[PDB]
């Protein structure tokens, strides 16, 4: 079963767009991160975009280990079987534990897609192969100044959805979505600098299938770091308008 494809079909039937929040796995802590994610979903998130972070002092080797992240991912999958889960990270972590072993670990956990930020589409063969091999969808970024060549590649390689970078990352988003559709690329989601409901709305009118937001959610997390109860309430208040802006 392909989550994204299934999700997108349900949205298109309701003339609705997708709101995809982003949050780093483990912020502020494992316990909290899981509760902020439940809330994000409870508030209206159609899919999750999860960031994976990566002997002396207990403040140097801090952070959440890769193992803990996949453990969280598994728990999230268990409680929310249908929601598309895509990861965002750098090649580093994938190399550390082997490419095929990392994508296998994702297939085991249930992530639907992976986006390796620091890897050109030109040298992504080993990543695509390992992803396709484990039913994971390889995701590629599409810059607003991409030439026809790159568009044909990302369209033929990617699955699930394609990441449409904002001009603020250059042609109008309206023009890009058309080329992607012509080449039969996966649905596009805009993702840079969208922190307002009016910005989400514009993305969808321009033809995008959905929008992704990160910073706006992070700020709320750190502005209530020592107020968990109030933090979750502030997240809901922020997501409602964003998701609402995706409706017709």
């Amino acid at each position: 079963m392909e989550r994204y494809e299934s999700l997108f079909a349900q949205l298109k039937e309701r003339k609705e767009g997708a709101f995809v929040p982003f949050v780093t796995l483990g912020d502020p802590g494992i316990e909290q991160s899981l509760k902020i994610i439940d809330t994000l979903i409870e508030a209206g998130a159609d899919a999750l975009e999860l960031g994976i972070p990566f002997a002396t002092l207990r403040a140097f080797a801090a952070g959440v280990t890769p193992a803990q992240c996949f453990e969280m991912l598994a728990l999230i999958r268990q409680k929310h079987p249908t929601i598309p889960i895509g990861l965002l990270m750098y090649a580093n972590l994938v190399f550390n534990k082997g490419i095929d072993e990392f994508y296998a670990q994702c297939e085991k956990v249930g992530v639907d897609s992976v986006l390796v930020a620091d890897v050109p589409v030109e040298e992504s063969a080993p990543f695509r192969q390992a992803a396709l091999r484990h039913n994971v969808a390889p995701i590629f970024i599409c810059p607003p100044n991409a030439d026809d060549d790159l568009l044909r590649q990302i369209a033929s390689y990617g699955r699930g959805y394609t990441y449409l970078l904002s001009r603020a990352g250059a042609l109008p988003l309206n023009h890009l979505v058309a080329k992607l559709k012509e080449y039969n690329a996966a649905p596009p989601l805009q993702g840079f600098g969208i922190s307002a409901p009016d910005q989400v709305k514009a993305a969808i009118d321009a033809g995008a299938a959905g929008a992704i937001s990160g910073s706006a959610i992070v700020k709320i997390i750190e502005q209530h770091i020592n107020e968990p109860e109030k933090m979750l309430a502030a997240l809901k208040v922020f997501v409602q308008p964003m998701k609402a802006a995706t409706r017709s």
